[PDB]
């Protein structure tokens, strides 16, 4: 395993993960992106903010997690009316436009921080969903407390699951992504087999939509025995070990989740940095610690320890002086002619990376090494 020069590393990464997270936490419950990040400072993410959680779940910290499910919720129960409103639209036969559904970017006070018609993404209300439950089973709490958001989520997603949206990175609109399917699958698996929501009208319903998102990736999500980056496409993406754990497409065992695991390795990860995709030429493709955190993750979920141990090394040469995780790290570039002109026009690469810290003190935790 690790000798005590390691394990100290680790657990002291493991408590600044912690204190990074909870320091930069809005007053409101919103877990920022990056304070310190031009492009991303005075924004939440439902995705960055829902593993941020999810960290700060395992670790221990109820009331921190708890406040940001508050946040959420209430942003959600806020979205009642424009939720019902365009479940109204589709129900005259009007699909409404991009530009009229729920935003990507928030302010912190729960406001659409950008114009959906230029980043509409469904996966960040599946990540809560999957969130708010993991949150509630590990600690014994009763979900009636975030009901309400959960209830315009859930009609939410059944309404608008299938619809082609930009990817977790912020590209290709007419695609519909395989760990944006698979961020929402979770979600909906996550409500519809909670015992606490049997009532739920939609309960039933969760389930055979996670069926057909299912039979969708089945059809058009697998290629070699492999997911694939968006339905019809033949290479892999970054993200896409998270339709393993914690997701749920295929568990751990399955053939096309060791095919999967092994496509990334393979076609994306350099000596345990993790890649986007093939194109990506931000910042000149650098290597992502949340992506190295999820093929741990990953690894772990399916016996490989060595595998996943490797990884989180890895993601743990890569914090700074004060024990910060970036976003990225130019170890190996996939364009690096690129980066230049990204640092020029919006700083260095975001540091500290809240997701990363989040995605530091998961895999931390699947290995058994938070502090005791
Ligand atoms: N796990």
């Amino acid at each position: 395993g690790l000798d005590s020069h390691e394990l100290a590393r680790l657990h002291e990464l493991a408590r600044h993960s912690h204190a990074v997270i909870t320091r930069h936490q809005d007053a409101g419950g919103a877990y920022p992106a990056a304070p310190t990040f031009s492009a991303y400072r005075g924004y939440a993410w439902l995705r960055d903010g829902s593993f941020t959680a999810e960290g700060i779940s395992r670790y221990g910290d109820v009331a921190s997690a708890g406040r940001f499910h508050d946040w959420v919720d209430g942003v959600l129960r806020r979205r009642r009316g424009q939720v019902d409103d365009l479940l109204a639209a589709v129900d005259r036969g009007e699909v409404p436009s991009n530009e009229g559904m729920l935003p990507t970017r928030f302010t912190f006070d729960g406001n659409d921080g950008s114009d959906p018609w230029w980043d509409f993404q469904t996966d960040g209300y599946g990540m809560w969903l999957w969130s708010v439950v993991t949150h509630a089973a590990r600690h014994g709490l009763d979900l009636e407390r975030w009901r309400a958001g959960i209830d315009v989520a859930v009609d939410y997603l059944l309404a608008f699951w299938d619809r082609p949206c930009y990817d977790w990175w912020e590209e290709h609109v007419e695609h519909r992504h395989v760990s944006t399917l698979g961020a929402i699958h979770g979600g909906l698996v996550a409500v519809g087999t909670c015992a606490a929501l049997r009532s739920a009208p939609w309960s039933a319903a969760t389930l055979q939509v996670a069926a057909r998102i299912r039979s969708l990736v089945s059809a058009e999500g697998v290629v070699d025995g492999h997911l694939v980056k968006w339905l019809g496409s033949s290479a892999v993406d970054g993200s896409l070990p998270a339709c393993v754990v914690p997701f749920g497409l295929v568990p751990p065992d399955d053939d096309v989740a060791a095919m999967t695991r092994a496509a990334v390795a393979k076609d994306l990860d350099v000596d345990g940095g993790v890649h986007r995709f093939a194109a990506d030429v931000y910042y000149g493709g650098g290597q992502w610690i949340l992506l190295s955190a999820l093929l741990g993750w990953n690894l772990a979920a399916a016996g490989d320890t060595a595998g996943a141990l490797r990884h989180l090394r890895w993601i743990a040469d890569q914090a700074d002086a004060d024990g910060d995780l970036p976003e990225q790290v130019p170890h190996h570039l996939l364009h690096p002619g690129s980066r230049a002109e990204w640092v020029a026009r919006w700083g260095t690469v975001a540091t500290p990376l809240l997701w990363s810290h989040g995605m530091y003190l998961i895999l931390a935790d699947e290995l058994g090494l938070l502090p005791p």
